């Protein structure tokens, strides 16, 4: 994609990574004016500026300004302020395009004659870079092509400069031979090391002095910026010199920019009746030719597309954005919506229907207002539904919205829209059915959409040998065929992928823009692939020509970049060309035809087989060979390919404007190399080299003895017409349509529109993952950090699912800090460090300690709160609790400290009893508790409260007496194990304490030795 | 339950378990169903080799199974795991 940049910007590239002999003068030496900024400012941070004398001329992307005259040079202050006053700011035109200059640029005049100007130019062509340089520079070109001398130099080629002065400097003056030449060889490999596509000079001014660099202009590969993003630096691309944006189209720019989708819209005529909002690139352009040709090219209010799926707020604002826009002012012969498209690959219609119905719905009132009416048309899988709820919305809200499908044409809606009809070497074959390919990346949905098309056309081998991905080791993944499962190998490198599957002959590279080169290249170094798809965009083109020559060199069939693939039916598939299978049993592509065809871009293949189901016999097979400037394979290389193969009849060709592609097809029908009946034409009219136009090359091939159509509408039936005139000649039979083997659907797809139901288990009523936000109980992860609850809160939301009050969640920070880790003698932090000792894990080690938290180790915080609970809820005085726990056995848990009791306390018990009587209401349950302290300490000067049963009674307390716990659901989480879960939690931190510690002091394997063993074995056993 | 019982549906299973059919008629072991099993007289050891590495292992090997399962049976209570086991069973 060559963009065009300022030359400001490619001027100060020059500047800095030219390496040659030759001095570039005035370097660095220029400013740019502009309304932004002022004045003074120039002068004061480049003080060389009014020093010397002057030219300023506008750098608004403007051709052929020396010979219109609209420079101003040897300017002083005077000049460069006066000269901007009529200039800087106004609006004007050239050619067509009208609108302000607010983009000027200042540079160091130097008088100089007209013997002294040079022409330099590089261009980037398919088979090479062509230098083509001129001695008489300046706006005197005389003779133009002629007695300027062209080089064209090879890709990953050496530019000799001995052929530099032999054949491109005849007409040089010979003091300046080693002046420009060298130079021209640090230019050019300033024109390889920055990925340029055009580099033009003129005037190059080689005086005495040395070289000057007045005017240049650069088209820069974009596409490249990976490459060279530390070259450019922040690189700036103008646009093409016009009128003013609207806010609805800087509005759609960013909705373009902020997600992966293609929201493309520009305004024609904004008080037109005619808008489209049309899916696919190919689809607008040829809806916006067919509307051109029905008379709206005053009529037609703007061209813009919605592509890659967008979301469904992103197509709710795009359309919004787009009804807004023609409820503005009325037009009297009413104003038609346009929402057509060609076949959708993948995308479920039905959700961006739901996206549009929406946008629709919210702004009905301005649509029943100004009297406007629908037109629908889409196709793709479960496109049924969503012209039924478009038609649902035409009858509900009163708009009458005209819907279609796949049995109409696509682009004769509009004709129904106007009412003009009323309403209703390399080798010659590439896929075999013993074609085994191999993918090249985790494409799953494209190999399962191959698979599931070779079940359909009755074929007796899966065409994915094996697939390679390099971020994984050698597995196998598991694919349907059919009704069964079987098991395709994915490996890491391509060598034992071409060494375990010697049958394969083609690569299907899914690899991106970046690793697209350096996998087909490695690819080629294997005689056994023949073919190569390459389904990336936007590798850059210097890369894409290596891959071409080295393509020719080893005889392999590239498919081209930024394809679909090339589906030829009942044989091979490539990725995700035709769709999914409903578009693929929809369009009869599971039996060969007799049709092939050639595109360029995916979006109208779905198109062409749509238009060949319907209309002919079907597709035999057909290839699109990319949306790129260099495809690896062009459409002679294949319509070449359709002649040798008899099985074939008739080649339909769809090409594109720019690129004389289809005159090399003139030139082999007029030669009687092609014989066969072709049906060509070329899109991109847009008339709203002279030769590389749609009309062009549309008048050429007409008169050329192929059959071309008056517009898209006509196509089908010329088509047909085609094929019923080589029916009646006998040559074309039809073959007998056999049904083909039926795939069941799937669950996700069948879930997807809802056609049958699953009962799911894992009832889990916390913590919601999916969506935008992580959801704790009914709270998201920003209300739980903005509200500033610590880990108590999130505690109360992961095990309660209540909001706690803020006393609470401290209270539970609390008995998790009084809880950890209290010595390693106990018997679970022994277990972890005996663990730990052993080298094991973390997790090991703290599983192993914490799986000791039982009834006798932790298990005194469940039960001091449970007996405490029954014998209160009972409701007997604490005194009769005593002696009916004396009576029985069973000693009062909760109760009992080895050492510290009465008036030498337990100073964690204090600081909790300290913060259940402050800050926290009505507390019985602890009273209770400790008036049983109370007793037991009239008893013995020990039997004080634990911390364990004091973290009991003073949870119990808390569940039952604070809000959102009824009473039995604070009766629940007790006999649930809600104690245990703080005891576990808790002691968590002192066991991966003591792991980490036992680790850090690099301690040895435990052995426990004998002598405290004391082996009791029987006598003999 | 219906849509693939009548077999219009497709869903990807994982779980791939190349051992222990456990439905129908039989405990289908490795290939070998439990009935073959008890009436090859293979011990533990031939379904160590049926389960673990789902081949029928000559009567030579299964023994030497059994043989080495029987000497890396305990080695007293001094060792690491058999004194956490024993840390773990006097906790109750
Ligand atoms: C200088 C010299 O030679 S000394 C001069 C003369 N010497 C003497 O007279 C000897 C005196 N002997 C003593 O003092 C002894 O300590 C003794 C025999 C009185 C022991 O008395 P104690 O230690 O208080 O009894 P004990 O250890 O069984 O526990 C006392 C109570 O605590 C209770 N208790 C213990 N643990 C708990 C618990 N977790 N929860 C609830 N209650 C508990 C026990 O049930 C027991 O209850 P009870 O009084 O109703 O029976
Ligand atoms: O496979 C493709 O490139 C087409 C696709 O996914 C889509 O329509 O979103
Ligand atoms: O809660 C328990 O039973 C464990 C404990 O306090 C201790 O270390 O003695």
């Amino acid at each position: 994609s060559a963009k065009a940049i300022s030359e400001q910007t490619g001027k100060e590239l020059l500047y800095k990574f030219i390496c040659t002999t030759s001095a570039i003068q005035n370097r660095f030496k220029y400013a740019r004016v502009t309304p932004d900024t002022d004045w003074a400012r120039l002068l004061q941070d480049h003080p060389w500026l009014l020093s010397q004398n002057l030219v300023v001329k506008p750098d608004q992307l403007i051709k052929r300004r020396g010979k219109l005259g609209l420079v101003g040079v040897n300017l002083t202050l005077d000049g460069v302020k006066s000269w901007l006053k009529p200039r800087l700011g106004q609006e004007a035109t050239v050619g067509k395009a009208t609108g302000f200059l607010k983009n000027f640029l200042i540079e160091p005049f130097v008088p100089h004659s007209q013997a002294e100007e040079f022409y330099v130019c590089i261009y980037a062509t398919r088979e090479g870079d062509y230098v083509l340089f001129h001695h008489e520079g300046g706006v005197d070109v005389g003779d133009v092509d002629a007695k300027a001398q062209k080089l064209l130099v090879g890709v990953d080629e050496k530019l000799n400069p001995e052929d530099i002065k032999k054949h491109l400097l005849v007409h040089a003056p010979e003091d300046k031979k080693e002046i420009l030449a060298s130079f021209i060889s640090g230019l050019f490999n300033f024109y390889e090391d920055l990925y340029f596509t055009y580099l033009e000079i003129n005037p190059l001014v080689v005086t005495k002095d040395g070289v000057y660099v007045l005017d240049l202009a650069a088209k820069v590969d974009a596409t490249a910026d990976y490459i060279c993003k530390v070259k450019w630096g922040d690189i700036e691309f103008p646009p093409p010199f016009g009128r003013e944006a609207y806010p609805e189209e800087a509005y759609i720019a960013d909705l373009d920019a902020k997600s992966g989708a293609s929201l493309k819209l520009t305004l024609l005529n904004p008080k037109g009746r005619i808008w489209t909002m049309v899916a696919g690139g190919g689809a607008s352009v040829v809806y916006s030719d067919t509307i051109c040709d029905l008379g709206g090219v005053n009529e037609l209010a703007n061209y813009g597309e919605y592509s890659g799926a967008p979301s469904e707020q992103q197509t709710y604002d795009y359309a919004k954005t787009i009804l807004s826009l023609m409820t503005r002012e009325k037009h009297p012969d009413g104003k038609i919506l346009i929402i057509g498209g060609s076949i959708a690959n993948f995308t479920n219609v039905a959700a961006t229907f739901k996206g549009i119905v929406r946008a629709i719905r919210d702004y009905q009132g301005p649509l029943k207002e100004h009297e406007v009416t629908i037109f629908v048309r889409r196709g793709g899988p479960n496109y049924q539904e969503g012209l039924r709820v478009m038609g649902e919305v035409g009858k509900t809200t009163g708009i009458p919205i005209h819907v279609f499908g796949t049995e109409t044409h696509m682009t004769a809606i509009v004709g129904m829209a106007l009412g003009h009809r009323p309403i209703p070497g390399k080798s010659t074959t590439l896929f075999s059915r013993h074609t085994k390919a191999i993918v090249w990346g985790m494409q799953t949905r494209a190999v399962q959409g191959m698979l599931d098309f070779d079940y359909v056309c009755s074929r007796d081998e899966p065409s994915v040998a094996a697939m390679v991905y390099p971020f994984t080791g050698d597995h196998k993944q598991k694919f349907y065929w059919g009704h069964k499962e079987i098991l395709i190998p994915v490996f890491k490198n391509m060598a034992d992928a071409m060494r375990k599957h010697p049958e394969v002959d083609v690569l299907i590279n899914f690899a991106s823009l970046r690793s697209a080169y350096d996998s087909t290249m490695e690819t080629m170094n294997y005689a056994q692939i023949r073919t190569i798809a390459i389904i990336a965009e936007g590798i850059p083109e210097a890369l894409t020509r290596k891959l071409i020559k080295k393509a020719d060199q080893k005889g392999v069939t590239i498919i081209g970049p930024a394809t679909v693939g090339g589906i030829k039916p009942g044989c091979f598939k490539i990725g995700n060309t035709g769709g999914m299978l409903d578009n693929i049993l929809a369009s009869k592509l599971y039996r060969p035809g007799s049709v092939a065809y050639v595109s360029r871009s995916g979006g109208m293949s779905n198109e062409l087989n749509n238009i060949i189901s319907r209309t002919t016999d079907g597709v035999y097979e057909g290839v699109a060979i990319g949306g790129d400037r260099y495809p690896g394979s062009t459409f002679m290389d294949h319509v070449l390919r359709y002649q040798d193969t008899p099985g074939v009849k008739m080649i339909v060709v769809l090409g594109e404007i720019g690129g004389t592609e289809e005159y090399k097809i003139c030139r082999g029908i007029k030669e009687g190399r092609l014989t066969k009946p072709i049906v060509c034409w070329c899109i991109g009219t847009c008339a709203t080299q002279a030769s590389e136009t749609a009309v062009a090359k549309n008048q050429a091939l007409k008169e050329a003895g192929v059959f071309v159509p008056r517009s898209f509408d006509e196509l089908g039936e010329i088509i047909q017409s085609v094929y019923e005139d080589l029916v009646a000649n006998g040559v074309i039979v039809p073959a007998q349509e056999v049904p083909p083997p039926t795939v069941p659907m799937d669950y996700s797809w069948a879930r997807e529109l809802g056609l049958i139901r699953k009962p799911a288990s894992f009832m889990t009523s916390i913590c919601d993952e999916r969506g935008q936000e992580l959801i704790y109980a009914g709270m998201p992860i920003t209300e739980v950090f903005k509200e500033e609850m610590g880990i108590g809160g999130v505690l109360g939301l992961l095990w309660f699912q209540k909001r706690l009050p803020k006393y609470s969640c401290q209270f539970i920070e609390m008995c998790l800090m009084v809880t950890a880790d209290h010595g390693p003698a106990v018997s679970g932090a022994h277990n972890t460090i005996i663990c730990a000792r052993a080298g094991k894990d973390l997790v090991s080690s703290l599983t192993s300690g914490l799986l000791t938290i039982g009834d006798r180790f932790g298990g005194a915080l469940d039960a001091a709160a449970k007996m405490f609970s029954k014998a209160f809820d009972s409701g007997i005085i604490p005194m009769e609790f005593v002696n009916k726990m004396k009576k029985e056995g069973k000693l009062i848990m909760g109760i009992g400290h080895r050492v510290k009791s009465i008036n030498n306390p337990d100073m964690r018990v204090q600081i909790l009893k300290d913060y259940v009587r402050q800050h926290f209401p009505a507390t019985p349950l602890l009273d209770y508790a400790l008036e049983v302290e109370k007793i037991t300490t009239s008893k013995k000067p020990n039997l004080i409260l634990n911390v364990d049963g004091l973290i009991g009674v003073a949870f119990v307390d808390m569940l039952r007496n604070c809000g959102s716990f009824t009473r039995e659901e604070a009766d629940e989480y007790i006999d649930i194990g809600a104690l245990n879960g703080i005891f576990v939690l808790g002691r968590s931190m002192g066991f991966i304490g003591h792991y980490l510690d036992q680790k850090r002091l690099k301690q040895g394997l435990y052995r426990h030795p004998w002598d405290d063993i004391s082996y009791v074995l029987p006598e003999h056993m």
